[PDB]
């Protein structure tokens, strides 16, 4: 639930569900993501860049798979039938996961200085960005 494929699988699912192209594991992005998470875990705050990442903090058994899944929890807040976010709050996560523009992927899990687990997932080109279309 934290291996490269664990993150990738869920992303690739969500993307597949709206017929968006895949992504790959850059490995170095994964180091970067985990290393950023590892440092920033001394705080724990959902603070990384803004547009081109997907951050998560959980509580205990919080896995990377679960984190991507938490982002896909906004499933019915996306609606490909209208090809936009629904008039429903919190659609600022799935959008990135599904971000057509990003072809790189790499993610990392680090344990916070409060018991909980931090997760980061980097993407380039930038994502969840106004400019081009998410899906």
């Amino acid at each position: 639930q934290n291996s490269p494929q664990d993150y990738l699988a869920v992303h690739n699912d969500a993307r597949a569900q709206v017929g968006v192209g895949p992504m790959s594991w850059d490995a170095n992005l994964a180091s970067r993501a985990q290393n950023y998470a590892n440092s920033r875990a001394g705080d724990c705050n959902l603070i990384h860049s803004g547009a081109g990442e997907n951050l998560a903090k959980g509580g205990g058994d919080f896995t990377g798979r679960a984190a991507v899944q938490l982002w896909v929890s906004e499933r019915p807040s996306y609606n490909y039938a209208t090809n936009q976010c629904v008039g429903g709050k919190k659609c600022r996560h799935y959008t990135q996961v599904v971000w057509r523009n990003s072809v790189r992927l790499g993610c990392g899990r680090a344990r916070c200085n409060n018991g909980w687990w931090f997760i980061s997932c980097n993407y380039d080109p930038v994502g969840n960005w106004i400019g081009q279309r998410p899906y």
